[PDB]
Parts: structure tokens; C-alpha cells; sequence
């Protein structure tokens, strides 16, 4: 018998993969100790096939962290603060965890997220072997890895170098608007960048979440930068993030998807942790209400600068076909019969959930690898449009209309119902992500 352990991003894009890899590997036959902040802890009563141990984070709170607020751009400093003070205490609770394991059982790893890189040193002087579960895609990292030359050819100034915003250089999938939408914030991004690559090349394996066909072009540099075995692996294929989820469901939206038409209805949703000026807020709003569509739109409060959910929606402004929630059970409703498109923010983990609910996409971002993602699926899956030009309702209700209704789509519909099948595939007996799940498996019983 041998138990896994797994460390998350205390984030909603990053608990939802690693739980979900979690049940996967409990289902293949390993024990499951999770270790957490107490800070966005997930319902831990969700798992009771779990053992959740609270570290870093507890009751006589250090200074770093014990006045870091819990909303807004800013929460993301424990990532640094963790990183940088974290590696002793992550070891006496390893140790601990190993000194009290009864002795038919072993640990056969440790599982974390690429972020926390300082857990690579730890487990190297307790000799455990670490794995690095990647939160984002492929092609992103073929970024990350591109990015000496990105910042020599003038790229992430966004200052003194503009204006020659197209074919980008040796990377013809994007633009330069893209990559300077990606590393904006720079200097912040590349010591963690940095020291993430330098750790998860250092890593004994990598778990990427997405799946060979998927991001075919990019599987030779991922072979040919990190030494370590690489498995690629679709969580949503295998099961919803649901019981994960930090805010509690709506689910009354299912009686109400339960009276519309066949892919009748857009869904919105602009992730967990973005926010938008008000005046942006309502240029969104009536872009939905131009395109003529039916939407479900997921405003989680917070969403709008500066209003605690949607005080600046007017009569029902909206309504008589859009409904407004404040969370959903997301790839559930993605699978629902009614929805036709999904107009997300282009995080990977909404991202690829369409992907495997067969559902095409309208493109916004907040940058980091959002830009990316949104021109890899628009320009080379082509399973969705892209409104690369901002907020403007004309734009907006002509891109919901293409995908959505017009015949001239019909082929990024297509292209959706069949990067779906392909999903699909991939999880049946020789298919990339079957063979893969039974190589991570076999692979982390040798390391036992
Ligand atoms: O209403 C909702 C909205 C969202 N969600 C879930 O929230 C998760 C959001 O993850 P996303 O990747 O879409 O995006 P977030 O912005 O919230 O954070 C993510 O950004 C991109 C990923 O690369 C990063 O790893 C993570 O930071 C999804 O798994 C989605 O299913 C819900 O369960 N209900």
C-alpha cells in the first residue's frame, strides 16, 4: 500500500487540477494526504476518502503572512512568502507524516503544484522523490522557455519598445500584442518563472494537465528542455472539479437551462479572480444584451471595480433571456444540452473544461498565459473568436452571433464537437492520455 502526497496553490485554478489528479490517483489504488494552507481551504468534508493536513498558514500566524488580506490582486503574495520561509516547516511536516506511517504503507512521493519550487530542495534532503503537477499548458511553457529571446528581441518592454504588434518572431502562432500581454508586469513573473522552470526541470516528473493532440506541436520542446518523464493527462475527462469549488453552487441555473433550446444559450464566465472597471462592466453587459442570445453569466462579487457584486445593473437591465449568478458548478454546466458557447476569460482550467464539454468559445483575457491560450485555441484549434481589442458591444454581439448562430461558424463549431471526440479518444485503451495515466501510475509505484 502507498500514499501520495499532494500540495496545492491554496487557488481555485489550482486545487480544482490537483484534486482532481488526487481522485484519479486514489482510484488507481494510492493513499491521498493532502497538505494545505488554512487559508481558501476547500470543504475537506468533500473528501472523506482524504487525509487534509493544515501547514504554513496556522494559528500563531506569522508576520508575513498574518495581515495579507484574502481578496484581490494581492492574496498571491503567500506564493513568494511560502516559497521564500516555507522549506522547515514543510519539512518537520513530512517528516511527521512519514515518521507516523504505519509500516505496510510508504510514500511513494510528493506531488505539488510547479509553483511551489521550494519544495524541491525539501524533499531532495528528506531523498523523497517530487513530482511537479503544471497548472497551465504546454504551449505556454514553450513561452516561458522562449522568453531570453522574447526579451532580447524588445518584447517585454512595455515602455520604450511598442508598436510592431504583429507576426511574432520565432513563435508564428502569436502576436506581439500577445506576448506583451503575457509578461506585462515583468520582474515580478521571472524570478518565480525562473526558479519554477529551474525546479520542475529538477523535478522527478511532470504532470501536465491536457492531452497530446491537444498541443501536439509543442510536445518536442517539453521532451527536449525538462530531463524528467512528462504525462499528459485531461482532468476534466475524468471527472468535474465540483466538490473543490471555495464558493457554494447556485444549481437553481439547471431548472432554468432545463427550458432552453439546444445550444441556445451562452455561457459567461471570467474566472475566479478577475476584475473589471465598472465602465467595462456594462459594455459587457450590453454586448450580451445586442447579441440577442440567451446567457447564463457567472458574476462572482468582487468581479466589478469597485462594487460588491452588480450594483451598476439596471432594471432587469438584462433580462427575459440573461440571468446572472454569483457561482456555478462550471463544467457541469458546460455539459448541459442548452448552452451553445462559452465566453470565457481563457484560464486553462475553464479553457480546456470547454474543450471537453464540446463547446466553442469567445476569447477575453486578463494576461499572464490567458493572451496565449485564447490565440492557440482561436488561430490553430480554431474551436472559438478572440475580441483581442477590448471591450466594445458591436464586437462583442457580432462574435457571440458568429459562434453562436451564423452559418459562417459553423466550422468552429465543428472544430469543437470534434476536439472533444478527440479527448475522448485519447482516455480509450491506446489512445495518448490512457497511456500516459498508465505510465504515471506504474512510474510512481517504481519510485516506491
Ligand atoms: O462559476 C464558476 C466559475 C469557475 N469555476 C471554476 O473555476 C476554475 C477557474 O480556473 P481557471 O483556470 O479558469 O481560471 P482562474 O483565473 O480562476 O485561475 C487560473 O488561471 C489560469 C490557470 O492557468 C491558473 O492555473 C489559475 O490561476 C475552473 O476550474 C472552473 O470550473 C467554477 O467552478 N464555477
Amino acid at each position: 500500500r502507498r500514499r501520495i502526497i499532494l500540495f496545492p496553490v491554496p487557488f481555485q485554478g489550482h486545487i480544482n487540477p490537483i484534486l482532481q489528479l488526487a481522485n484519479v490517483l486514489y482510484s488507481k489504488g494510492f493513499s491521498i494526504t493532502i497538505f494545505h494552507t488554512n487559508f481558501n481551504k476547500p470543504k475537506t468534508s468533500n473528501y472523506p476518502h482524504f487525509t487534509f493536513r493544515f501547514i504554513l498558514d496556522n494559528d500563531p500566524q506569522d508576520e508575513r503572512i498574518s495581515n495579507l488580506p484574502t481578496h484581490g490582486p494581492l492574496a498571491g503574495m503567500r506564493i513568494p512568502i511560502i516559497n521564500e520561509h516555507g522549506a522547515d516547516e514543510l519539512r518537520r511536516e513530512l517528516e511527521l507524516l512519514m515518521l507516523a506511517s504505519e509500516e505496510d504503507e510508504e510514500v511513494s512521493c510528493l506531488i505539488t503544484d510547479a509553483l511551489w519550487y521550494f519544495a524541491q530542495s525539501v524533499a531532495d534532503s528528506l531523498n523523497l522523490r517530487r513530482l511537479v503537477l503544471m497548472t497551465s499548458s504546454l504551449f505556454n511553457f514553450h513561452a516561458h522557455v522562449s522568453l531570453p529571446q522574447f526579451d532580447e528581441l524588445g518584447y517585454l518592454d512595455p515602455d520604450d519598445k511598442t508598436r510592431l504588434e504583429e507576426q511574432a518572431s520565432g513563435f508564428p502562432m502569436l502576436k506581439v500584442k500577445d506576448i506583451k500581454s503575457a509578461y506585462s508586469n515583468w520582474q515580478i513573473l521571472k524570478e518565480i518563472l525562473g526558479k519554477m522552470i529551474k525546479q520542475t526541470k529538477a523535478s522527478s516528473g511532470v504532470i501536465w494537465n491536457s492531452f497530446k493532440e491537444l498541443e501536439e506541436s509543442e510536445l518536442e520542446t517539453v521532451i527536449r528542455e525538462i530531463p524528467a518523464p512528462s504525462f499528459l493527462i485531461p482532468l476534466p475527462k475524468h471527472l468535474t472539479a465540483s466538490s473543490s469549488s471555495l464558493l457554494d453552487h447556485d444549481r437553481t441555473v439547471f431548472q432554468w437551462l432545463d427550458q432552453q433550446p439546444p445550444s441556445s444559450v451562452l455561457y459567461v464566465s471570467f474566472g475566479s479572480t478577475s476584475e473589471v472597471d465598472e465602465k467595462d462592466f456594462l459594455e459587457i453587459a450590453r454586448g450580451l444584451v445586442d447579441s440577442k442570445q440567451s446567457f447564463l453569466w457567472v458574476v462572482r462579487p468582487g468581479f466589478v471595480k469597485g462594487s460588491t457584486w452588480v450594483e451598476p445593473l439596471p432594471d432587469g437591465f438584462l433580462g427575459e433571456r440573461g440571468r446572472i449568478v454569483k457561482w456555478v458548478p462550471q463544467q457541469e454546466v458546460l455539459a448541459h444540452g442548452a448552452i451553445g458557447a462559452f465566453w470565457t476569460h481563457s484560464g486553462w482550467n475553464s479553457t480546456l473544461e470547454s474543450v471537453c464539454e464540446g463547446v466553442p468559445m469567445i476569447f477575453s483575457d486578463f494576461g499572464l498565459d490567458q493572451p496565449l491560450n485564447a490565440r492557440y485555441m482561436s488561430d490553430v484549434l480554431k474551436v472559438g473568436v478572440y475580441l483581442e481589442n477590448g471591450w466594445e458591444r458591436g464586437e462583442i454581439a457580432n462574435a457571440i452571433r458568429r459562434v453562436m448562430v451564423d452559418e459562417e461558424g459553423e466550422y468552429i463549431r465543428q472544430n469543437a464537437r470534434v476536439l472533444k471526440q478527440k479527448a475522448d479518444v485519447s482516455l480509450m485503451k491506446g489512445g495518448s492520455s490512457y497511456e500516459s495515466l498508465e505510465s504515471l501510475v506504474s512510474y510512481i509505484s517504481s519510485l516506491t
